[PDB]
């Protein structure tokens, strides 16, 4: 899960550094520095006036900007759906079932001792019996 | 579940030649192209200035506009939310329940193999007593 | 699941005639009709300019407006909590755990039809032997 | 569950006498009293208008207030995703595989007396024929 958070902050540095590589000129209070854009990209992940705000004053400018915007928002947010879900699964199976895992992994190997052990008690019935046609 | 992403690609282009046909007259920087829509669209369907920006204005035109953007969300969004959906199935019946389904349907018929075999010993028993009753 | 869906289109309901009752004197573009509130209810719930577009301008003339959206915006979303958990239950107990319940209610009532009929057996040789105790 | 709904609404008023630390001076209608903070504060927490609304002036005037924005969302939206998935574990083990938890509870342990009970069965058969090479 954590294994994400480290692509998902690598995807919001890379958009960073493009935006501030692109926008820096004419869009200098959202794209100016490196951390303009990181402040900027956070606003637009939280689609938070990202295109009437950011990405339509941009692209008037830079028709180029169209993709940046919608490309930035599809995969940011889709890393997040698989960081999210990240959650629910590492979540959802380990406080229910990796304990049941577990329990159900012992309550199977309890039995093969009872089966295994009950089995034997009928040889040694079958030694006693198949051993007593060869005494009559 | 990438079944479904064909149908809301589906949608997402209906939708977006129903706005480029009805819209393009009098919003035609939203929905001038086919290619505007599927800007608009998107952003619409993300809900950033969706009413406010793009609804109310196109409403004010048209009154009929009300539900082509009521229905568009609606839709878009849900055919998401069986999407989304379709992931947490998918990833919460693979990584957890598609192992255990199998682990499980080995351990279960790796004791129908002791209980078949047991069995046996049990009736190799009946034929070695009940040909005593016939020997005594 | 759908027995939620009817609920949460009676708050919205609910609320609707409320906002008109309210706020049809002196906010009529949005809670003017009943239809005008259906439509501002929806946008307010999709938390699109609901608060610095609706409700702060609603609030300014009547601040008992500001529970009403408020307590309008926890309940509404609240139940979609409740509905959209209801199929993420309705739907991963489905396609796996309703095939599994019933796939381990016969693998486990397959085995009482083995160990009871070796059970049995083994009182068949019980019957066999104490009648050769009284034999010898 | 409802043991974060606690520390959720901790953070809130927290923060929320943080702005009005800060900001009361010169965001007055934000940040003016601690009740308007907690109005604001909901509304940066629904990310409507929250940064070129609220953060974005708040920030042209003290570029301290970008963190108290970036953290505040952070924080309060990432405890209602330990609390949103509260609601899918505790449900979704609760209507499901708490009752299914407990019929294979009771199915397992159902049949430790069924094998624990043709176990005697057999010593006592063990009994009876050992106690027949002592008698032949």
């Amino acid at each position: 899960i954590a294994w994400i958070a480290l692509l998902l902050l690598v995807i919001f540095y890379v958009f960073a550094v493009m935006g501030t590589k692109l926008f820096a000129q004419s869009f200098p209070e959202w794209f100016g520095t490196l951390g303009a854009s990181m402040y900027t990209l956070f606003q637009v992940m939280t689609l938070e006036s990202w295109s009437m705000g950011i990405a339509r004053p941009v692209i008037e400018a830079y028709p180029w900007a169209w993709i940046y915007f919608v490309s930035f928002i599809l995969v940011s947010s889709f890393t997040v759906l698989n960081l999210f879900i990240g959650i629910i699964i590492e979540s959802m199976q380990s406080a229910h079932w990796e304990a049941e895992d577990a329990k159900r992994i012992e309550q199977e190997q309890r039995a093969h001792d009872e089966r295994l052990e009950m089995l034997q008690l009928i040889r040694d019935l079958s030694s006693k019996v198949d051993r007593l046609e060869r005494r009559s």
